[PDB]
């Protein structure tokens, strides 16, 4: 006798609304869509000095969820046969021919087998030419395709690489052209002066207001804003590729093809992929120090899962994300904060939620 709208709130109230308190996250903004029907559930304060209710229109930082539109992106021009993955950097970023960087592949630069490059660029590396130093001045390391070590420069260099491919600045292939072919208007690179106003405040560690500042390659590794019914529509697309013309559609499939294996993970652009169900060791697993943190010996796929799932975490300093869905169940989540929770927390708690939500 109750219905499914309230039903779900109330997982949400039990699984996600603990976080605030426990957490001391001052707003969050919690969807689920399922079977086409979306369900917003917005907590606490995108700011607190201003008392300002977190809402519809609250924008958020995504950190590495960006990716997921560099990786679309990325697919789109593959698509368009701007680029082949097969290509190496120094194709498109003229400076990086018979460097050692440009014996990498765009592939493996986007699934992070270079097999010498970190988690972020040097503190040091700001300027644009001191980015395109930092990949003059790279040389190898581990065997290039052989070791996963998940990296923003990796990816970040993939999505320099795309936008050169397409003759426009990477913040422009979203603005211009991803962003609209996926239907999603409140989602920025550069958030406007006009919208500054439903841009939240992050809130650090000491719960103290701040934002995500400039750095090498921004955009492509954490450079995405948006609010709930943005990503809510990311995720429709992702569960429906079918409703997108024959580019964005081929793109967002791309994506969703998993390349290779460590152990229970599936690395497929952006997206991390798994079978379906999953358990939630599995999923935790993909966020553990090892994975995460440390290189890993990747391994060919064995099994192709024909149900499948996928999911990516993202923070910034001040905000938190999780975005997950689930193709043959007609389901997804997202979760944004304005203060950074732990990963492990994001998943259960949206692990909890989707696996009690009735078919």
């Amino acid at each position: 006798n109750t219905p499914k709208d309230q039903e779900i709130k109330k997982l949400v109230d039990q699984n996600f609304k603990p976080l605030l308190e426990k957490y001391d996250v001052p707003g969050m903004a919690v969807g689920v869509i399922q079977n086409n029907k979306k369900y917003e559930m917005y907590y606490g304060l995108q700011s607190v000095q201003d008392k300002k209710a977190v809402n519809s229109s609250t924008i958020f930082e995504l950190g590495s969820v960006s990716k997921l539109f560099t990786a679309t992106a990325g697919g789109y021009a593959k698509n368009k046969g701007k680029i082949s993955f097969d290509d190496t950097p120094g194709k498109y970023w003229k400076e990086l021919k018979n460097t050692p960087i440009d014996q990498v592949n765009l592939l493996q630069l986007a699934t992070y087998t270079s097999g010498n490059l970190a988690l972020q660029f040097p503190d040091e590396v700001k300027t644009d030419q001191q980015v395109l130093t930092f990949f003059k001045d790279w040389k190898p390391k581990n065997s290039i395709g052989e070791y996963r070590q998940y990296s923003n420069p990796s990816i970040g260099l993939f999505g320099k690489v795309v936008a050169l491919s397409m003759n426009k600045p990477f913040d422009q292939v979203l603005e211009k052209t991803i962003f609209p072919a996926l239907g999603l208007k409140h989602s920025y690179v550069n958030v406007p002066k006009t919208q500054m106003q439903n841009y939240a405040f992050g809130y650090n560690q000491e719960n103290q207001p701040i934002r995500v500042n400039p750095g090498p390659l921004d955009a492509p590794e954490y450079g995405v804003k948006s609010t709930l019914p943005d990503m809510l529509s990311f995720i429709h697309a992702n569960l429906n590729p079918q409703k997108y013309p024959a580019d964005i559609q081929r793109a967002i499939n791309e994506t969703h093809q998993g390349r290779y294996q460590v152990n229970t993970m599936y690395q497929a652009l952006g997206w991390e992929e798994f079978s379906y169900p999953a358990t939630l060791q599995t999923l935790l697993d993909s966020n553990s120090e090892q994975i995460v943190m440390k290189p890993n010996k990747v391994t060919a796929i064995s099994k192709e899962p024909s149900v499948k799932m996928y999911h990516k975490t993202g923070s910034t300093t001040g905000f938190g994300t999780y975005v997950v869905f689930i193709p043959k169940e007609n389901i997804g989540l997202v979760m944004l904060t304005n203060k950074r929770i732990p990963n492990e927390e994001r998943i259960k708690a949206a692990y909890a939620v989707l696996n009690a939500i009735k078919k």
